[PDB]
């Protein structure tokens, strides 16, 4: 699969978005080296804090289904902003975890696209070993 | 599909659990009313409080591929532990707006089952509505 | 310091609210023992998964400062609603393990009052010796 | 108060700590121009996604007592690690919204101390203005 079809993936995402008290809508798609697709979408709750970022819901679909780091090819995060837009800070602390760092991370918000790694988006990164090893 | 093998996916699920810190494994599954199924399974990360519960895993990837709460049967969740386990109270902020009150919770340690619904698992709720018509 | 005097330290912490996003205010007080209290107000981000609870807040202030739940009287909860208010499951996740099991929990919208406990708010509590136990 | 100071404020925070599960420490003072402190700690929980961070602990403090950002001096985190640690990713999104551009984030493991601003930390930010203009 290409960059534009996953692009295209995420955008259908984000129309599963619910979102009722932000409207604010998030789509993504998390593309296995397989060839599998894992659709997220942002999922939001009364209890602001119990909301889920559509990353976050396509990372954890991938997992919870046996990929790994190692298996996902490129994820797509996707809005309609008016500048292109990244994962939050929860989400980029998640994906310093469940991505290796060359896997590309789209961003579009259907006027621009960017492409980032995930150590771009968080330096002087806690990692697993950072714990493990204390 | 029945409780026994709705059981038996979220235990598949449990081995697809990334806990790299506690050890503790938790399998879910949600099954929509057309038959497809979702695994979900618990994720960890080095900063705690970014770790995603399983059967939060599994209903945010049903509603990312555009399933809502009247499309869900059932949902399982399950773990080896001593005693049967509930959702935490996260999760159950989450199920409380995002299942209705006749869905079936199943709930097994491998040794007993129980089958709860979200309504008895958290009384006085604060509800979509609460906040939309404050 | 009375029930009715708690309360009101709670309506004076919901004034210090920073809710941008939903304009709903929530005000808690913990008071310990030896008679310190701490405010605790709801924050809200952005990114809404990011927000705080009010009442947590106040308990993280209180356990912040070397206080632990041997050391807390009270916890007071408020809000301005048509209907008195329970934590939300986020919530009661962290008093379930933070407060002990009858540590008097007070609610109020300000035209009605509740007493409460953490065991009437979360039944089948998942309890740090579950976890420690597996 | 100078740095060596909130340092030593944050080092007294860090034995505050409630970390039964990782063991890992960490302590946090937010300065308020007032010259008022906030300790902050991190705060664990059986459900590992309920745990809150020292710094989040300190900032929330602050703000339920009723300061704004204007109003915030520095910032200090410190823990006993073997390299100089940041704020994970959630704490960042959290600091990006509650603090200002510059208002300087001091980070020691007591055997090496940096500056860091939130710009530093988290490029790209999702702010309050992106939200409140879509
Ligand atoms: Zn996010
Ligand atoms: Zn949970
Ligand atoms: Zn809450
Ligand atoms: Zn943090």
């Amino acid at each position: 699969m290409n960059k534009e079809d996953l692009l295209k993936k995420a955008f259908e995402a984000m129309e599963n978005a619910y979102a009722p008290y932000s409207n604010y809508h998030v789509g993504a798609c998390a593309l296995m080296k397989d060839g599998t697709t894992f659709l997220g979408a942002n999922i939001e709750n009364a209890s602001y804090g119990a909301t889920n970022c559509g990353e976050r819901s396509a990372i954890f679909a991938a997992y919870s289904n046996g990929y790994r780091a190692d298996d996902i090819e490129a994820l797509a995060i996707v809005t309609d902003g008016d500048r292109v837009g990244a994962p939050c800070g929860i989400c980029r602390q998640v994906l310093s975890e469940l991505l290796n760092d060359n896997t590309p991370i789209y961003l579009s918000n259907g006027k621009e696209t960017l492409e980032k790694t995930i150590d771009e988006l968080l330096p002087m990164r806690f990692t697993k070993e950072d714990l493990l090893g204390h």
